[PDB]
């Protein structure tokens, strides 16, 4: 099985033990490790943060220790505007040059592949996404021929259905690339005025509107749209998502005000890694979605949807059941890396739970 697991460049600066440099990464628990993410300028991959250079540096050393360890460098992600993607894509003279200067970066600071993470292509882009993957995939594979172990190409997709429609033509990409990383977690948000799971494994029968806001739905329907099941990787939190409740309900259909109040550590409202909520828990009530397989909690007006060891060995059955190639991880530095927020001694619960499933029959 593969176990994709991202790590972030910004979660560097949080501070005290909420820091999290490559070093403290496990060069056994992952089989590939992804850095996000990568600039665009002068219509070639760059840099993004000043210290980069050194940072990757130090992320390619774990294979030192685990020579079979693969490092991808991912482009884009959400600071990244889709509209500066669709401008690169397009245009033939600008995407050439992107593609060009890939290859050469990616050997010079000792990556083993290249992440796409453009989100998200509009209907006018679907054309031009398929387009630069394809010819992504080509130039890695002439790249190739003198003598060096091929590039790896895999990209990021959005798991909601109209989303997929719209912007992707998975049938065609699928074939260009090594493997996809499915966002299944972004089912629910603010963005809607009532409480929700984000990650839901299962519809349950309860639910209201949205028989294809779960894991389960987006899975089939990329079967269904043609991705084999052998590159398509499922992808598991390692966050939680907070709300401010409206009102003294905390049962599904809740009323919110917006998101949560920001951790301790990550200082972004509306969500929460994994060594914030294991704090959060002491004096929270739990509660677990039983149709959908994921935990709920509650404390004060905060409202937290987030999975737990339980959830996410519950996922990686499902996906395992499915005979998919593997989960993915977003993201190392938000599971407890340390291993001193959640109880046990244990440095990455979350993810070593994943791979405990993943590593049995
Ligand atoms: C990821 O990469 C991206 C892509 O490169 C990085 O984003 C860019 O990087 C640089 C530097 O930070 C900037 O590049 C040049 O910017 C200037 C361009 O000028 C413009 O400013 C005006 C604001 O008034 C703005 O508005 C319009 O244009 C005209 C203005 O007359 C106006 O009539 C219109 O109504 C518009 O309002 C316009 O959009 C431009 O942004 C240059 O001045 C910069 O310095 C050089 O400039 C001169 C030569 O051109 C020299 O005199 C100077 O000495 C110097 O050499 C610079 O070259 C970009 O702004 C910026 N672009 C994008 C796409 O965002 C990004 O930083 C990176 N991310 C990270 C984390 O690194």
């Amino acid at each position: 099985y593969k176990l994709i697991c991202y790590y972030t460049s910004w979660s560097q600066y949080r501070e005290g033990d909420g820091s999290c440099f490559p070093d403290a990464i496990d060069p056994f628990l992952c089989t590939h490790v992804i850095y996000s993410f990568a600039n665009i300028s002068n219509n070639e991959i760059d840099t993004w943060e000043w210290n980069d250079v050194t940072l990757y540096d130090t992320l390619n050393t774990l294979k030192n220790r685990n020579p079979n360890l693969k490092t991808l460098l991912s482009v884009g992600g959400w600071n990244f505007g889709s509209e500066r993607f669709s401008k690169i894509a397009s245009k033939t003279q600008s995407r050439r040059t992107f593609i060009k200067s890939v290859p050469p970066f990616l050997r010079t600071h000792g990556f083993d592949g290249l992440d796409l993470a453009w989100l998200y292509p509009g209907w006018r882009d679907k054309r031009h996404l398929t387009t630069l993957v394809k010819e992504m995939k080509a130039e890695f594979v002439r790249e190739a021929q003198a003598g060096t172990e091929q590039l790896l190409l895999s990209a990021a997709v959005t798991a909601g259905k109209i989303a997929i429609d719209r912007g992707y033509d998975i049938a065609q990409i699928s074939r260009h690339l090594d493997f996809i990383s499915l966002l299944t977690y972004d089912f629910h948000g603010g963005w809607r005025g009532t409480v929700g799971h984000h990650s839901p494994l299962f519809r349950g029968n309860s639910d209201g509107s949205s028989r294809f806001s779960n894991a389960d739905y987006a899975v089939s329907y990329m079967l269904r749209l043609g991705a084999p099941a052998n590159k398509l990787v499922m992808g598991i939190p390692t966050f939680g998502r907070s709300y401010t409740l409206a009102s003294s309900s905390t049962r599904v259909g809740a009323p919110i005000s917006g998101p949560g109040i920001p951790g301790q550590f990550t200082k972004e409202k509306g969500i929460l890694a994994y060594y914030e909520i294991c704090d959060f828990l002491h004096g929270a009530t739990t509660h677990r979605f039983r149709d959908q397989q994921v935990p709920y909690a509650t404390k004060g007006n905060q409202w937290v949807a987030y999975d737990d060891q339980e959830s996410v060995k519950n996922k990686a059955r499902y996906l395992k059941n499915r005979q998919l190639a593997g989960a993915m991880v977003w993201a190392l530095d938000l599971d407890d890396f340390r291993g001193t927020f959640c109880g046990q001694n244990l440095t990455f619960p979350l993810t070593s739970a994943i791979k405990d499933v993943l590593a049995r029959v």
